[PDB]
Order: C-alpha cells, then structure tokens, then sequence
C-alpha cells in the first residue's frame, strides 16, 4: 500500500473546478454522465483496483522490477517470456499519427434537435426533438504533429461523430466558413506548401516559412481562408469559443425525394473569443497544452461546451442566383443572404477514459452519412470522399477499423465483408455472397423510404464531356476576401495586417513577400499598404490603381463574420489571477470570490512561492501555482487585492504579471493599495476604461470587473500598449 | 516559369552565414562535401529541375490542378487514376514515430582516431588514424513527439552510426553519463510515467506533471539522472554544446582476446553550454525549432559541430575496486579517479537531403557493434539489445529495415536471409540455407582473427541460479547524486533547486511533492532545504538530521561534472543580435562586424520593421527580422550600435528584447548615445561587470564583449534581476 492513508491521491467523483482536484478517466470522474455509446464500451473498459498483475496470457507476475538472469549481476536470458512481452508491447505502442490534424483533443456528448425536420430531411437524427444521439466530437489543428502545441496560428478542426439509430454520420468540419483550395487534386500540393519543408522539417504548427507563401501567391484561390487565418480566427481562446462549419454544400433529401441545399454551422453558446497573437504564440511555451486542458478541465467542471447545430438552407431552383457558385469551398454564403437556421444542441459532457484508445484511434471521414443527406459536385468534397477511407488502412492497420471501439455503430450491422487484420466480429452466417439461397439471402437489401430505409442516391442530372477543368464561375478570388475584411472592427482589421505582416517577415525570399502584398492590392488597397509600410515595400502606381473587387451579392459587410462587432460574451468557464500578498485584507477577498462563483467564474489564488499565506484575519490561503508558474496568459482577467503590497511591489514576477496581461489587453482590478501599481503599468490618476480601481473590492468593483470580463477585451487600450516594454 | 529572374529564389552553393541564403538539402548547398556514405545513396537520389511531372509509373501529367469529372461542374469520376495515385500516396505518408527520442535531429559527418588503439581493441575503425569511417549522428530529446519542440527540459540523446568496414556500429548515448532506472524491465513503467498520462494525454516535452514524480518518489535510483535533468544540463544551447555519454560499460577486445572494460564519452570541441530555464521556456514557444534550425545552419556556415570521442577504460581485474558496481548505469565513473583517454575526432559536415527518408527512417541500435567490441552484463544493456531490433519491425514496416537506404552498410553484407516487406535485394544464390554443397557453402563463415575476423562473444565465465533479483551492490542511491550537487557551481546549485522548484510545484498531489523533498533531505540538506522553502514545507527534525551519504571513492567533489566551473567557452558560431535604428554609424557597424568576423561569430541585423535602413554614409543595411520576430532568446548577446538612438528610445519591443537578454544574464554593449538603453535595465553610471559600454564601438569595446560571450553568461548578475520585471 503506497497511497497516501488520507485518501488524497483519488479525486472526488463530483464536478470541481480548473486545478482544485487531479484530472482523471472520464469513467472514474463522472461515473453517472451515460449515454448510449458511453455504455456500449463497457464491454472493452478495463478496471485494476485489486486485480492481480498478470501478462496478457493471464499469467500472475510475480517481480516486475527485474529480469531473469543467470547470477543477480548475470546476463538476461532470452528465457524471460514476461520481459519480452512487456517490451515488445512498449515497442510497437505506436501508429502513424493523422496526415493532418494530428494534433486534437476530444470529448464524448450528446445531440437533440429542437423540432422534427422531416419536412426538409427523413434523417432519422433530426425527425423527432426526444431523440438523443450520442456524439464523440474531436478539435484540432491542421498541421503540426500530434505533439505539437495547441494555441499557434492555424485553422482549427472540428469533426462530430453522430452515433444514429441508421448509422455514423460523421461532420467532418472546420472553424471558417471556407477552405484554401478549390479541387481536392491540389490537396498534397497544399498541405505539403503548408507543413514543415522537406530538407530540415521545419516549421512545426507555423505557416510562417517560404513554401506556404509561395503557393499562396501562386494560388490566389487560397486568399479566402488565408485572410481567416491571419485574422483573430487563427488563434480561439478555447474550442469552446469558436465557430464550426461543414464548407461544403450537401443535400438534405426528405421521404417525398426534395433536395434541398444545406451548408451546415455550429454556432458556441459560450461565444465567439480569440487570443492576441503575442500571447498565443507565448502560450505555446508556456503550455503547450493549454486547449486540450482547458476542454478537459471545462468537461470537469461542469462547464460542459455546448454548440448549436445550425442549416443554411437554398433551395434546388436558387442554385444559380449569387454571384458565387454554390459548389466553390473558396466561397462562403453570407447570413445576411441566407439566414442559418437553428436546428438542435450538442452538450459534450464526458471525457475519454484512455485517450489513445479513444481519441488517437478515432476515424471520422465526411462519406460516412445517412439516409436523408447527400453530397453535391462540389470537387473538394468529391476528393475528400476518396481519402477517409484510404487513410485508415495504413493508420489504424487495415479495413476493420470500424470494430475500433469508439468507432462502432450502436446500431446493427451486418453484411458479407469478411476477415482482413484485427478482425473482431465471429460471423456465423453460412453465406458470404449474395444473392444467396443457403442463409434465405440474410442479410438483405432494404428499399429506399420515408425511415429505416436503404440508402439511395439522389438522381441529379450529370451532363457533360470527361475533364480536367476548373469550372469557370470559380474563377473570382478577391471579393469574398474583401468581404470578409470589411465585416471586421478595426481592432480586428489592425492584427489582420499584423498576422500577414508577422508572417511575411519570416519568409526569407524577399520577392514572395513581394507577390503576396501584391494579392493583397487585389483584395483591398488599405491592406495592402499597411501590410506594405510594416514590411518596407512601396506600393507601384499600377497597384495603388487596381480597381477593387466587387461586392458579393450587394453586400459591403456582413458582421456575422467579425468574432466581436456584435456582442456574445459568457463570462461562465472564464477564469482569473488573484494576486495575493502575505497579509491580503481577507473581505476583499471574501467579496471577489464569491462574485466570481455567482457567474461561474474560476480563480486561481497567485504567490511567489507555493504553500500558504495567512490574512488579516487569519484565514489561511491555499496557493494554486506561481506568478512564473501560472502566467497571466493562462488566465482572462487578473485582480489583485489590498494588503500587504510592499510584500510583492518590487517582485520582477508580480509586476511583470500585470504588464503582461496588460499588453494582452486584459481586465485588471486593484483593489486598495494594489494600487500603488498603476506606475508599473502607466496607468494614470484619474485612471482609465479597462482598469478597476477603488478602495476596496466591494461595491461595484466586481460588477465593473465581470463587465470587462463579458466584453473579454479592452481593445481601446490598443494605442496605449505599444510603448510597453513586455 | 515562375522563378524570379535575378536568380534569388536559389541560395548559393557555398558556405553562408545563418539568416544570408535559404536553407536547402545537403547536396545542393554543399555538392562537393563528399564520403563513402554519402557517395552510396546516389543511386537513389532524385533531381527535378528539367524533368516531366510523372505519376509513379512514369506517365506524364497534363493536368495537375484538376480531377477528371462529368462536366466541369460535374462529379468526380472512379477512373481518375492520377488523382487516387497522388491522394494515395499523400494518404499514407505517415510512419509510426520512435517510442522515445521522437523529436530528433541528424547529420551526416565522418570520424577518425587520433592513433591506432591495436592494443586494447581489434576494431577496426579504430585501427588507423588516416582511415575515415562515415558516421550519420542523430540527437534527440526523450519524451516529446516528432513535432513537439527542442528546448525542453529533458535528457537528449546522441546516437552515432559508423559506417565501418567491418559492420555497422551504433554508439547509441545520451547527453548525461547515467539513465534513470538499473533493469530494462522497468523501461516501459519509467517511460510511461514520464510520458503524457494516459487519461488526457497531456503534459507534451514536460517532466513536470505527477506521475512522473510519483515513479521518482517511489524509485530512489532515478535521483541522479533527475539531478541531472534539474540542473542545466536538461536545457543545453545547442547540440553542439553538450557532451555525449554510452551509459553502459561495454568491453573492448584486442587480438590477443584480452577485455577491457570501457565507457564511451563525446566531448564537444564547441564547449559546454546550457540555457537558462525561462529563456529555455519561452522559446519553445517563440521557436519550437530552434536546435533543429541551429545544427542545420551551422553546418550550412561551416561551422561543423566536432565531437572528441574519448574512452574511460577500467583492466578486467579492477571490475570490483570502486565503492559502486561498473555495470549499475545510475552510476557514474567520475574522471577524478578513470581519466577519459581522447581516441579520435568526429565532425558533422553535410546536412540530409531529405528528413523523412534519411532522419525518420534512420535505425540506431546498441546491439549494432563490430569485431573488437562487446557487451557486458549491466541488466539495462542486456534488455536494450532485445528493443531495438524489436521495435523496427512496426515503425519501418519489416524486417528489411538494413536495405532502406540511410541503414544500409557501406562494407558487404551476404548471408541467407530472404523476402520479408519491401525485399529490395534480389539473390542470385542458388542456397539460401547452410550449409549447403549446390553454391560451395558461399557465403560463408569466418573464424575470428585479429582483423577482417568472424564475430565470437569474449568467453566471459557466468555462474549463478536463474534469478529475478537486483544484484545488492545496485542498492544505493544518493552518494551519486550528492557528488553530482557538490560538484556543481553556487549558481549551478540556484537553478537545480530551481528546477526541482518548478516542477514540483506543478505536481497537484501535495504528498507526492512532500515524498521528493524527503528523497532530497537523503542526498543533501542544503539542497532539501531550499526546494523545500519555495514548496511551502518545513523539514521534520527526522529529516533534518539524516546522514549524509558516503562520499564516492573519497571524493568530495569531481568538476568535470560541472557544465562551467572550468572554462572551455568557444564563441565560434555563436550569434548577436545588432539592434538598428534609421541612421546607424556606419563606424560602429564596420568595427562591429570586424571583430565578430574575425571570431566566427554571426549577426542578426533588427529593426522595428522588415525591409532595408539606410546608415549615416549611404550604406543600404538590408533587416533580417523585427525585435519581436527574432527575440534575444535566439541569441547569445546584444549590440546597440550609435546613430538616431530617439528612433528606438520609446520602442517597448526594443526597450524589452534588453530586459529580457539582461534577464538571461546574456552579455549587452552600447555604444554612444545607445548608452540611454542603461535606464531601462537600470544600470549606474559607472557601469557594471557584463554591460560594455563606451563612447564608440572601437576594438576595445568589441575585445570586451567577445572575452564576455567566452564566458557565456554573466552568473555575476543573477542577484540583480529578480527586480527586473520581464
Ligand atoms: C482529399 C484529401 C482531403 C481534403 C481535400 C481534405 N481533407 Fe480533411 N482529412 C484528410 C483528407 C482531406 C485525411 C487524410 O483523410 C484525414 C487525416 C487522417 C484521417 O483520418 O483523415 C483528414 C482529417 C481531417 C480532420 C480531422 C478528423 C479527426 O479529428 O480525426 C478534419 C476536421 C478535416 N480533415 C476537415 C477538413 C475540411 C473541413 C476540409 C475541406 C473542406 C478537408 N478536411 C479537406
Ligand atoms: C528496453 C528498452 C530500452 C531501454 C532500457 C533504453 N532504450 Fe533507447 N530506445 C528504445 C528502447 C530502450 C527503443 C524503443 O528501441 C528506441 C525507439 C525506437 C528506436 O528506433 O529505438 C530507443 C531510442 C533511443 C534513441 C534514439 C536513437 C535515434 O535517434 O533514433 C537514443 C539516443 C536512445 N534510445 C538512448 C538510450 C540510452 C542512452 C539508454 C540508457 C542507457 C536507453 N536508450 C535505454
């Protein structure tokens, strides 16, 4: 017996929030969080308290802290079956990680529509408002490893695993509206552009580097995503708060054979809210970690990620009517033309148990869909069809990948595919074939109809010559750009021009630099110019004369595509720095803390070293982490209340923490003589629209706070902050 | 053709210093830097410029930008047989990545002895001085993923493949002279505890995380190596900078069958170096590359990274004369008592052409040894051998691993293996068994002799019952890692407790933390005491008055355990960063890049933008990053050169890349009205011992920042910057 006798090795199987208790296996944490595929793995989770140590023949070990030798200092004999079991199974733990999106973090949950959408689909998912199905949704980034680090610049992806009563529909998306390229042919001349060069391997989870710059201004397709990329949507503060989208249109197809056109969304309840890119990029030193923590640790609390599935919906008769074609992913459907339509809530409440087992061997892949959606012609989707399935075959070692088991049906299936590696299931059908008289031709074809039918393809008419051609209404490549960059706030158009510019600045070729500012004269000459002065590049008179692109339908802007022009902030999940000194006045911190947790805010309580410290009235204070520790990346807001502050006023940490989070555009409070640092971050008397400040943390101090907390930046402190030294 | 006309998109083929030209594969940059290793992979070379783009049946593409469809908007058709080829190929790129030591880094070079060692080892790369032997050198870290980043804290590895003439050796090291545990047993409990925990697979490239200091606690024999990775020493500069060790002892044999007992040592010619932690941190995250990118680039310098090999060697009849067992690797054989004897010298000098096919797939393996070497009974050794062998069959898909072109020998290779995955080799034999009469028994053995011998295991006598048990003489633990403590400078000793501060202070079980410091109060009071301070724990009586282990063989102290109490500081190859402003004094620059020119030691010139700044006489001074795209973590000091010093007073980004190379105690120099810069970092007027200051950038000045980057570092500092708030 090695655990401590107190018990405090075991966290609470109760909801408890970031940092209070040690993480766990979903199943031990949240015993009582089911759901239907949640309980179909109980037949593979494996328990340990009080079982006998064994080999995987059943074998009892006796010592597993040594080998068998001849003589205690002899040599290991090739007799010790137990030693090589244990070896060899170390030695091929591993298999190829994604091709992309390696890197991702992932949770089980559920989905419930909010009405039948029988009228516009016979999905059996979406017919009836009391039908739960469960999900295993996984985030991820696109190009890094799977050890990579989670806040660095890139898209983001977001793919849910719907378990359907008529089978796996897997959502396979992203978190733009739109994707690089037009024809999946491209895909590795894309992905190769964006991942680490192929003579040295660098750069790991950056755009940042020649390749991917040169295909950009080769490709002027890839200028859409691009400017998502560059804007505040290539860093989210959490996969909490950020957006998914399907890109694609698919058909929706109802039991009376009506297609119609739907591009799907999800829309997070928690509210739109990115990083800056200093401080994401510092982040990913500080914890590389920090979203799949910050999911895990949500789930933990209680502060469940919840989405809202969402439909834009076009009918088959209206295919042609935007000046855009449907089918180019280059091209995203402004809500202010169709409207998305709300459709049902996603919850994802548990964690994994083994995130190899459930997490690493996931396969999602956009064909696996059910009967009531479709696909359309659109060439991206055509080409990913094709590569979900290939994929596997290397990746999880042959074609019975589905009987992984996170990745199985909970509802039936059954057919005559037979053997291949790894096979599982024990088929006792007397037939492998059909048609087939021996079994009575069981298992059998099942027509197409309203529910619990075959799946048919809907009979879209298909006319024209075998090509190898681009279609022409995809050939327009700067105004949905320039849409996309008129529909942001200025703040949000500032770190536009900074990402290109950051990015550019590490392209070594100065001419590639050259050719994408020259792209930029395309979308929109501001841009272009201010990405042109940060990189010492003039602009030509002929670039200053390109005419601007045209508007999109009419539109000039769309705010649905600005993360922050309209105000959703959720302070609930949010966390933030107390500052503690060794003698905090104790009803300040009375007040700040319960304020705090009537919003579903977390605090993590800061010092200079670990331990405790005691407050004015005694009450003994548990220190979390740090200053250097838990920096104030980690955290979206940091208070710091009265006390002693002679105690940590000329701590570097301390005070390099308040500038930090400063510059980073964070609500900071102080409270009393905490105030004696407004000189660290300049801040002056009669103080300024951002920084709390008063006597004490009572009174409306915490409401001011929680209100700069649900705006969850100060973007007037821009100007302020570049004289900072941090 | 999309090229730019000037020609710059190609890097020239000569030697540049880091940031001049684009980086490119080996044969490119460096045609003529030639061995017989390198020769050898030409036959699987392939160029590209003037070819047709082919699928891999050599037909020639019309159309790479689309898939065959019906119609241009039409469905993607079955037939299209380039596009499934390509996505294919694309969809089953990935490898498994190595159990441990994922994230490396190699090169290819040559090595060869000083003078024969004919009396102590029939090897015969070690026979002749004037015979070079090709070596191919990976370095790694431990934990981490192929794309987790390079400036961890963690023990690296240094594998070395020989290409001899009589077999391939592997001397598969790392960079501290001991491993954490004693039995190959427990490799895969000491690498799961270090590794992500299972449930949520996080901390990536971190010790610093409670199973990891659960097993430590729980497993006295890992404290030396943990001192190690606490100290410096788990934080090094560059691959350059750190030494290499075998671990194990091994035996070399001579012609006469006399055994020697050996351990194998690399000395750098560079000298040793570390970072400091929160310079080491941060950079993770500002350059998750960077001794990925720093190996490359010096090797693209000139700059090759040198290795003395060196050889610790102890006569068969002295195996029992030290107070700790030879064969137990958690222990070290200090040089105060076996001097290390310099054997001959390695130097890396080309770069791969490709990381995947040359880096990923490489294979080292201890058990790869030659004729004139051999194993010993050391029980870690004796499991490894089984490992590597093993592990190949999953991560390079079979057993023909040897015939992937990095693998295979340069000397002949002949025998009766066949088929197997991938069987490039086609025999022409008509036996593949012996012995045979039908090809005369060819190929056949050889008898060992002094020379071009058959292998035969030096006849060591083994007596002893078949056991699973430590040998007693492994059972002590704390008299290595005192030694290790005593040897260490004071500020070697500050950022040791300041390690184990750190990462304990993230382990969230409070016993766990309680159980270290108790481990700690067994090998120092000094040093339990301090770690212990920052936790927040006091020392029982019991623990303040445990008696310090025995000192080794009678020593108190061994500095050659120390990375700096004895100077051997190399400034060639190192780097400073130059800060600019809009109208620099073209005298300082020209003294500047003198004195760095006649030293090797390279410049980054940065601005507050990219683009070019011209200085005082005309000269047009081209940027090669901004302050905040490549920070003083990059570098090893900084010059602030006269000119228009207001143009950069006020930069917070200039006025902090000095706080935070002060604050890593890097040297600074400023000349002329630069001197201004000495209130940000608040230095008196009279100056102070690692800031050059003068009223021009003459010789003196740079005489004095060079003898300063000899050094390193400026240790006297390090009281001065816990005020610094960066
Ligand atoms: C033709 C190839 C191809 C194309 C054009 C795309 N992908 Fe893909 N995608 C792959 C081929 C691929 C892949 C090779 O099949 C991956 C990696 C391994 C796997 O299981 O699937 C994959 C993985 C993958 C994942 C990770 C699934 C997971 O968590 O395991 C997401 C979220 C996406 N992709 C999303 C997209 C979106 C939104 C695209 C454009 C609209 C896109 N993919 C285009
Ligand atoms: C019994 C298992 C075992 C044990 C006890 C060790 N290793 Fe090991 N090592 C492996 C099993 C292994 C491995 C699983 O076989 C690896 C990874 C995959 C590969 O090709 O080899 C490996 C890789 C590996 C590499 C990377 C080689 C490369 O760059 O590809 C280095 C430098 C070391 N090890 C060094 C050590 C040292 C210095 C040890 C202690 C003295 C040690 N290993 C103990």
């Amino acid at each position: 017996s090695l655990a401590p006798e107190d018990g405090s090795h075991r966290p609470a199987a109760e909801p408890t929030p970031p940092g209070a208790q040690p993480t766990a296996p979903g199943s031990l944490k949240a015993p009582d969080t089911r759901n239907e595929k949640l309980n179909s793995l109980e037949d593979v989770r494996k328990g340990s308290e009080n079982y006998a140590l064994t080999t995987n023949q059943g074998v009892r070990i006796a010592d597993d802290q040594n080998s068998l030798r001849a003589g205690s200092r002899g040599p290991t004999l090739l007799e010790d079956f137990i030693l090589r079991e244990k070896i060899t199974h170390f030695d091929h733990e591993r298999i190829p990680e994604r091709i992309v999106h390696a890197r991702g973090s992932a949770a089980h949950g559920y989905f419930q529509p909010y009405k039948s959408l029988s009228d516009i689909t016979k999905a059996d998912f979406l017919s009836d408002p009391n039908k739960i199905t469960p999900v295993f949704v996984r985030f991820s980034t696109v190009q890094g490893g799977a050890g990579s680090a989670d806040t660095v610049r890139d898209i983001r992806g977001f793919a849910t695993k719907f378990y359907t009563e008529e089978g796996i529909f897997d959502l396979v998306g992203n978190n733009t509206p739109i994707f690089f390229i037009q024809d999946a042919h491209k895909f590795p001349d894309f992905v190769h552009a964006v991942k680490p060069e192929p003579h040295w391997a660098i750069p790991q989870g950056q755009d940042a580097h020649d390749t991917f710059w040169d295909y950009v201004s080769l490709q002027p397709e890839t200028l859409h995503n691009v400017m998502w990329a560059m804007s505040d949507r290539g860093i989210p503060r959490s996969y909490r708060t950020m957006e998914g989208f399907g890109i694609h249109t698919f058909r929706l197809i109802n039991a009376e054979g009506k297609a119609t056109f739907v591009r799907f969304h999800w829309k997070p309840l928690a509210g739109k809210a990115s990083l800056v890119w200093d401080e994401a990029q510092k982040l990913t030193g500080r914890d590389p970690d920090f979203h799949r923590r910050e999911l895990w640790e949500a789930i933990e609390a209680g502060d469940f990620p919840e989405y809202e599935l969402g439909f834009q919906l076009i009918p088959e008769e209206d295919e042609f009517k935007f000046d855009f074609d449907l089918l180019d992913p280059t091209k995203l459907i402004p809500e202010e033309l169709v409207p998305v339509q709300r459709v049902g809530k996603m919850v994802l409440n548990r964690n994994p148990d083994n995130f190899f087992a459930e997490n690493e061997q996931a396969a999602f892949h956009p064909g696996h869909i059910v009967p009531g959606l479709d696909f359309t012609n659109d060439p991206l989707l055509q080409g990913r069809l094709f590569s979900y399935t290939d994929t596997q075959i290397s990746r999880l070692g042959g074609p019975n990948f589905h009987e992984i088991p996170i990745n199985r049906p909970t509802c039936p299936y059954h057919n005559f595919q037979r053997d291949g590696m790894h096979r599982m299931g024990i088929d006792t059908n007397p037939a492998n074939y059909e048609p087939n008289s021996i079994n009575d031709n069981w298992p059998r074809e099942t027509p197409p109809g309203p529910k619990r039918g075959g799946f048919e393809s809907y009979q879209e008419r298909v006319e024209g010559n075998k090509v190898r051609e681009r279609s022409p209404s995809f050939g327009e490549y700067y105004s949905h750009p320039r849409l996309f960059w008129l529909s942001q706030t200025p703040f949000e158009q500032r770190h536009i021009v900074d990402g290109f510019s950051f990015e550019l600045s590490k392209v070594v070729r100065p001419y590639i630099r050259e050719r994408v500012v020259d792209q930029l004269a395309h979308i929109d000459l501001t841009l272009a110019q201010a990405v042109a002065k940060n990189l010492g590049i003039e602009l030509t008179d002929d670039q200053l004369n390109i005419t601007p692109p045209p508007d999109v339908n009419g539109l000039k802007k769309d705010p649905s595509l600005s993360l922050y022009a309209i105000p959703d902030g959720d302070v609930k999940g949010r966390v933030v720095a107390i500052l503690l000194n060794d003698e905090v006045r104790s009803a300040d911190l009375l007040a700040i803390l319960k304020a705090l947790k009537a919003k579903g805010v977390h605090a993590k309580l800061l010092y200079s070293r670990m331990g405790e410290v005691t407050a004015d009235d005694g009450t003994v204070l548990p220190i979390a982490a740090t200053f250097a520790g838990a920096p104030s990346l980690t955290v979206d807001a940091v208070i710091v209340p009265c006390g002693n502050i002679a105690d940590i006023a000329d701590n570097g940490d301390a005070n390099y923490y308040l500038m930090e989070a400063y510059k980073h555009l964070k609500p900071i409070a102080l409270a009393g003589d905490a105030r004696k640092f407004k000189a660290t971050i300049k801040i002056a008397d009669q103080g300024e629209e951002g920084i709390v400040e008063a006597d004490s943390a009572d009174g409306s101090f915490m409401d001011e706070l929680l209100t700069l907390m649900a705006a969850h930046r100060v973007w007037s402190r821009i100007p302020k902050i570049d004289k900072i030294p941090a």
